[PDB]
């Protein structure tokens, strides 16, 4: 039985990064993955996803603003090509992971890991073999799986993001359950490629986790794009009759049946917690069936850590990575910085215009008891926005009055996902609106919209 | 007719300074005879970025139609691009007037000439002539095009003004000056099928940037089809009606260049003559730019100078910032000096963009710092690949003492938007170690910055 200082389960964004950090800190490392090196993100998530969003974005432009941009000529778009490009990008990143594992002398174990003890891991190698490994520390980065609508099930026409993302051919129509980022993005792409799209969301607003002002704007954008979004509507059942699928939904005691060629299941993702002997390791779960964890990613078992979607704190790639680093550094006894309140971490939805936020929404900060101060700046008043051809959206900043400290940021606009860094940095290192308003922003850029809010937070904006 | 503050010029610096002044309860009056919003909003910034956007789409299609599964025969009409640039421009200019009324700032439509240290003589556009006194004055007269020594303007030898206000495009053009402005025109024109040749006296293009950036940008422009001649000196320009002949010197040998039009954009001199700066007693510097202290305060106590006229960093956001400092200093409000202007951000908007701040690698080494460099290529960035352009890189320069930043230099798809975090950190003493802990959303270009931070602190992770 080979023995490693550290052993990681799962090669996703969190796993492969936690191994890299471990290796750097001089820790004998081995990573166990049976299928996805780079996990969901690099294989059938983040990576292929954002490549497709880019193709859809172009179709959107060369279709609605072609004339406004002085572009003429009848052009067509082949989704097949978009599909092929997303797979190549995926292949590239995946090949890059192995390079990193190699560069860092990280041992690769190709199979499925199952805890047989708090320090022993039995593996079912992909080539039929079997090998057990011991370890002083273990990092569980097993990820999550798509949660299905209760009672429903997968089939030829009822699928998860996986079967859909790996589909080179597009259906005529589709019904998406869940108005979260994942659901909205597939909607943006598909709709732009000519697919009939209807998105159902139990909650009252699309992207319910975002600030209220953001949900409204985005819903207005999608309705215009031609996508039908039904909020406060419950998906009762899903029936795949082959030639088509029938989904029944209810709202205010009144039911109606929706029908389409396919239906995508995307209401949530449950942490992968069963099937690999967590019980034999003694790792406890939370009431939401997620691996319980502390500020240093430690489970109820001192030497066993849990990172990534599997802990369900913030199911995003950058978070997984970050937690991976924290787990690694803590094991090696090196200097680290707990992520702290995960609500403060940044997040983005990549439909166009983007959605980027961090921290608390206006209403949450209100309920939390802060002396809420708000500054909203519309992009219709931003030079760069008008120059790019998309002056919609806005920048909404939430802060506390006492010292002008940032509580949260909520943005909707062209590629606004790249404007968050400044906000989170200031929030983390006690920089207030006063210090923020003194940062000169290049002209003309979307980032100037952040400068204005800083001013409208400290007092009154200048160009407004 | 007296005011607490009087602003000369209504460009980015003047009109923003007037707003701030007004906000501080100061009676304010601004004098402008032609361009409300100045160069920037009328014939600079605003229309320029609009045209650059159009040219980008032409590029995106031409260069990558196939790669994106976009097939078909499309054609682009510059005239329409032109039309939109004017509309976007007129929109902003109208915005200037709106803010002037909203802040009860008085508009004076004429040219201002100093008579005293507190008196301005105004030649009204209507033909009349009036006088105005003030306790404080802000000079935001901008700059003008500096012509190549011994040459002059003519039918086919123009400045950025004529060129940018031209709805029709030439078949060929020669550009004098490989600065951002010239490079941007080269980008636009080339994408629209114009033969483009850019002549630069200095050995590199974008000579003010970091050498690695100059090298990288020159490569992409050559791939675009733009001919750039560096270490080449423009000797003379002969407008012959049909074709313009530009005599140049490269490698101690004289050769001729020919095109229909020639754009003069090697530099811009601060507007300092013709309006009585001497009557007011304001002193100019060796380079003939109004001298100012860290508060935009000239040798004349109650007289300030902001924008291009002081030549510190000729950019609109710089112009706006100094105006705020001036207005606050005048009212005696809470203010913060801009500090070392070299530490201010700047971006060139060709595609890919160029974005930087602080010192170049060579400058930091020359300054005597304990240079530490971390460079990350976008070929390793998921977002860059998704975008369809993994070219470019992020190059950060820091001092090894505590890991304080000295400069940032990048080239990549819309990198101009990525500077905020860097200038903020350098401004409030946040070192590499602090910056290395800021989480960046995935997948974004900003992640490249994140890797560089780790590189400075020790080892990157995804490279
Ligand atoms: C369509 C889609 C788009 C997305 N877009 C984004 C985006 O733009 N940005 C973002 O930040 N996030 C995005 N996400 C979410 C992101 O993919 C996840 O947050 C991230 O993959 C979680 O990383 P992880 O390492 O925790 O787990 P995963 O990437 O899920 O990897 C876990 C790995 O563990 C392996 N494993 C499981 N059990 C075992 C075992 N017992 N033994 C060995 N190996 C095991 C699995 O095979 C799997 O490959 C997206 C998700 C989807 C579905
Ligand atoms: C083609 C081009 C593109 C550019 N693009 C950018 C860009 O993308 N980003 C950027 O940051 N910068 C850009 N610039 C530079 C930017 O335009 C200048 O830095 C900025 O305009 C300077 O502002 P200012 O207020 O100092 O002066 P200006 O905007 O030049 O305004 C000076 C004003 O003063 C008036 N004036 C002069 N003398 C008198 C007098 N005696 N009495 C009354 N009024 C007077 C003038 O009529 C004029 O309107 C660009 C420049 C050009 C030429
Ligand atoms: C483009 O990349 C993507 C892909 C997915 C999402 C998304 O919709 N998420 C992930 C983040 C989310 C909500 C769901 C989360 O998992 N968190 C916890 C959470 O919401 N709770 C889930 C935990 C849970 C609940 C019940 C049960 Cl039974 C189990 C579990 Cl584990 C916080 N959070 C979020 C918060 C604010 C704004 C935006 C997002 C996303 O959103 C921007 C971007
Ligand atoms: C897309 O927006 C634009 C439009 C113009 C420029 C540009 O070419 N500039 C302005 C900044 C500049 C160099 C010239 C400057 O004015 N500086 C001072 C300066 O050089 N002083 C010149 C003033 C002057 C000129 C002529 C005369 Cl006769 C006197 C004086 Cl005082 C430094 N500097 C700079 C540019 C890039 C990286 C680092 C620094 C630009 O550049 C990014 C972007």
């Amino acid at each position: 039985m080979t023995h490693y200082d550290v052993v990681v389960l799962g090669a996703g964004p969190g796993g492969y990064v936690a191994a890299i950090r471990a290796a750097q800190l001089g820790l004998s490392t081995a990573i166990v993955e049976p299928k996805y090196w780079g996990g969901v993100c690099l294989n059938v998530g983040c990576i292929p996803s954002k490549a497709l969003l880019r193709n859809a974005e172009l179709v959107h432009i060369f279709t609605k603003d072609a004339k406004a941009f002085g572009i003429s000529g009848e052009v067509t778009f082949d989704y097949g090509i978009a599909y092929d490009r997303s797979r190549k990008v995926a292949e590239g990143r995946v090949a890059g992971v192995h390079f990193l594992m190699k560069k860092n002398k990280i041992t690769e174990i190709h199979g499925y890991g199952t805890f047989a003890d708090a320090n022993t891991l039995l593996v079912d190698l992909n080539d039929g073999g079997t090998e057990s490994v011991t370890f002083d520390n273990a990092i569980i980065a097993t990820g999550s799986s798509t949660r299905l609508v209760p009672g429903t099930s997968l089939s030829a026409n009822v699928v998860t993001y996986e079967e859909q993302i790996l589909s080179r051919e597009l259906p005529k129509s589709i019904i998406i359950a869940g108005a979260g980022a994942i659901g909205m993005e597939f909607g943006y792409v598909l709709k732009n490629y000519g697919v009939d799209v209807t998105i159902v969301e139990f909650l009252p607003r699309a992207l319910p986790n975002e600030d209220a002002d953001v949900s409204k704007e985005i819903e207005k954008q999608f309705k215009k794009l031609g996508v039908t979004i039904l909020t406060a509507t419950k998906v009762e059942s899903i029936a795949d009759g082959g030639s088509q699928v029938t989904v029944t939904v209810t709202k205010d005691g009144v039911a109606q049946e929706l029908k389409a060629e396919k239906v995508l299941q995307a209401i949530g993702f449950a942490p992968n917690v069963e099937g690999y002997g967590l019980d034999k390791a003694g790792v406890a779960l939370t009431d939401r069936k997620a691996i319980g964890v502390d500020d240093y990613m430690r489970t109820n078992v001192g030497h066993i850590y849990a990172i990534g979607d599997v802990n369900g704190l913030l199911q995003l790639a950058h978070v997984a990575e970050a937690q991976g680093v924290v787990a690694a550094e803590t094991i090696a006894g090196a200097e680290t910085l707990t992520l702290g309140d995960h609500r403060m971490l940044p997040r983005a939805t990549f439909c166009q215009p983007n959605v980027a936020s961090f921290g608390l929404t206006e209403q949450q900060a209100r309920n939390e008891g802060y002396d809420v101060v708000v500054a909203k700046f519309p992009f219709t008043a931003n030079a760069k926005a008008h120059g790019v051809g998309d002056p919609s959206g806005f920048v909404k900043l939430v802060a506390d009055a006492k010292h002008g400290e940032l509580l949260g940021g909520h943005l909707v606009g062209h590629d606004v996902a790249e404007l968050l860094p400044e906000l989170t940095l200031a929030q983390r290192w006690d920089l207030t609106a006063s210090e923020l308003a003194r940062n000169v922003h290049t002209h003309p850029t979307m980032s100037e919209a952040l400068q204005e809010c800083f001013h409208g937070l400290v007092g009154h904006m200048i160009n407004f």
